[PDB]
């Protein structure tokens, strides 16, 4: 994080600790959910990669998955690297140009990041890009974690379905597919993988029904 | 949210974690139940659209009726088209006046969000209008997952009539119906619903008793 | 079906009674199974309405589905009526423009099909528009009529991987599915729905491996 200084200057502010603690309760008691990506956003909000780095970094006791969030970012470096034509060179006391490994923080510190962050003539993210990055890796981990898939996803006679409902859209939501399979699964899945009583009962609320009224009209099984 | 600094200048500021943690935990603990329309309100009193989706995107259970919400918003944003006029040929790098995901903030950039909440030429105020959007789903939620209902509510025959009364107003106010419904309910359904013994002592306190006079009347019967 | 002779004189024939015979048996006995569709178009390729209107009726047993046909000509026929209204009082020496139900053949006699079919001014195939109509019918009986649904196809444990994706795949296209979820289903559910000796051997494979490969890898599995 930056605070602005008189001048139009602005100088590093460390994180918070609390915000790093957060984050890392996130993904121990989420056990690595979805909700891990949009919380650390928010948590990471107006930071850069150095601040960033040290949050990845704190947690040691899950490491297989916070290890492949770390390929994925230096693949997103070895890819920028031809994403941006490399600049070339400029002249001495001048700030460098930004490169994919100074995006991730393996190489720079918070000072040249905070200068490429304010840069007045050529002003650059570099914790934006590399949140992004990070988040990339989050969710393959989110998919590879998640338990049972949306197709395995079924209703038992003694379940509810409104709790049928809620485990289908939290995998259907891990899963990131095409919005047409998810009408198809959303509309037709549902339906089929339920307990036939209430299945039975969604025939007799008629075609094309809404959530509102699948989930009104089984309010009793 | 928002910061306003020297000059009239406004920026965009990160939303605080514990916010967002009591957000989530209000919506669990509580199962939805009709304080989770204010807990929303105050959470997210004064604050930008782009933090608002963040605190409702880092939630993981009760997930179907976020899509509820999710889709009464997508409403709400087709009338606010058709109630405002596409203005089409504008002067360009005038700021656009905001469409309908440009308030819910899903199209639109947080500092154009922030430039239409205090645009001089016609400021847009994006957070009241989506919060509002978002209660309105959460309102349909409360009423969805209300275990039982007003009619169905009666004192048990060995049940104080007390315990009946808080079960009463707390699903008159669940299911969000019109005050003069709710006066005509209060003043005769609380009576109707009751069990007998108890029933004849409300009458005998005289018409329109008033609930002081009814539980201090029917106290321990 | 309709002859040209001298002159560019067009006259009528009587349709073969062997191809009317075809047509019942190919829909008695595949039961409108999807083939019938074609099946249909080359034993009625260059019939007029009227003939076509002999084939379908000399069918009494199956008379559901072929109400359910009935029903949609009616409506292509109103689309075609109200898009393409009557011209009004045409001139001396004209015929009235042809409407949706002379297409159909209910109204219109062989002779006028012909005449629009090849009207100088309007040479509208009436035959060709009311066989498609026909078809969206048909189609609609096939998805209606279809015994195994995707979802509902499993492998046996004593059956072949190949015989049963050939049960998978004559379902996807009765159901009549959107493409991209055709892949999702094709690349995924014929894994998941498979005997699990045989999904472990589709797993050795590699990545999206194709139904080639598929079912080399899957010989004698």
């Amino acid at each position: 994080p930056v605070q602005q200084t008189g001048g139009g200057n602005y100088i590093h502010v460390p994180l918070s600790p609390r915000t790093l603690n957060a984050w890392v309760k996130l993904v121990e008691d989420k056990k690595f959910g979805a909700e891990v990506v949009p919380g650390f956003q928010a948590l990471s909000e107006g930071c850069t990669p150095y601040d960033i780095n040290q949050m990845l970094n704190c947690v040691g006791d899950h490491q297989a998955a916070m290890q492949i969030i770390r390929e994925i970012i230096n693949d997103e470096a070895a890819d920028w690297d031809a994403q941006h034509p490399i600049p070339g060179p400029l002249p001495a006391g001048q700030l460098r140009d930004p490169r994919g490994s100074d995006i991730a923080g393996t190489t720079s510190t918070v000072e040249e990041q905070i200068q490429w962050m304010y840069r007045p003539q050529n002003p650059v993210p570099v914790g934006n890009i590399y949140r992004r990055w990070i988040q990339i890796g989050l969710q393959k981990c989110v998919r590879m974690y998640n338990p049972t898939n949306i197709l395995d996803v079924k209703q038992g006679p003694k379940e509810p379905f409104q709790s049928y409902v809620d485990r289908f859209y939290k995998s259907l939501r891990a899963e990131q597919t095409d919005p047409a399979v998810k009408n198809w699964m959303t509309q037709t899945l549902l339906i089929q993988n339920a307990n036939p009583d209430c299945k039975l009962v969604l025939k007799g609320l008629g075609m094309n029904p809404t959530l509102e009224e699948m989930l009104t009209a089984c309010q009793g099984v």
